């Protein structure tokens, strides 16, 4: 049950990625136009985090589950062209890269 483990490095390795910069906290929707309208269920890593901390994990597949929300409201919400969804692109093959050199 130490697939936490990785899920904490691999959590380690994208809060320290130079394109984590749009997903460290919640998305602000009083500073985004239509971000509630659209994104149904907001996820970032900080909240990742703070779930990971407080034991709130019970397998690897729901951390993959948020992480994955992370990318698809990304790709949801910004152009594939916006500085935004650039930096999302990147994390996002970052995670799937890693997560599949483990499992
Ligand atoms: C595009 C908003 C965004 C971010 C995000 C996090 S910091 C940031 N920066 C700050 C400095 N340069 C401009 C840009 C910005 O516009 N900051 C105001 C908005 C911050 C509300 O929290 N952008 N991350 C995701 C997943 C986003 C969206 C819309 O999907
Ligand atoms: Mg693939």
């Amino acid at each position: 049950h130490s697939d936490l483990t990785f899920c904490e490095i691999i959590l380690m390795e994208m809060e320290s990625h130079d394109a984590a910069w749009p997903f460290l906290e919640p998305v602000n929707p009083r500073l985004v136009s239509g971000y509630r309208r659209i994104i149904k269920n907001p996820m970032d890593f900080s909240t990742m985090r703070h779930r990971l901390s407080r034991g709130g994990y019970t397998s690897s597949e729901e951390f993959a589950a948020d992480a994955l929300l992370v990318f698809d409201n990304c790709q949801t919400f910004n152009e594939d062209d916006s500085e935004v969804g650039k930096a999302g692109h990147i994390m996002r093959r970052f995670f799937e890269s890693r997560w599949e050199e483990f499992y």
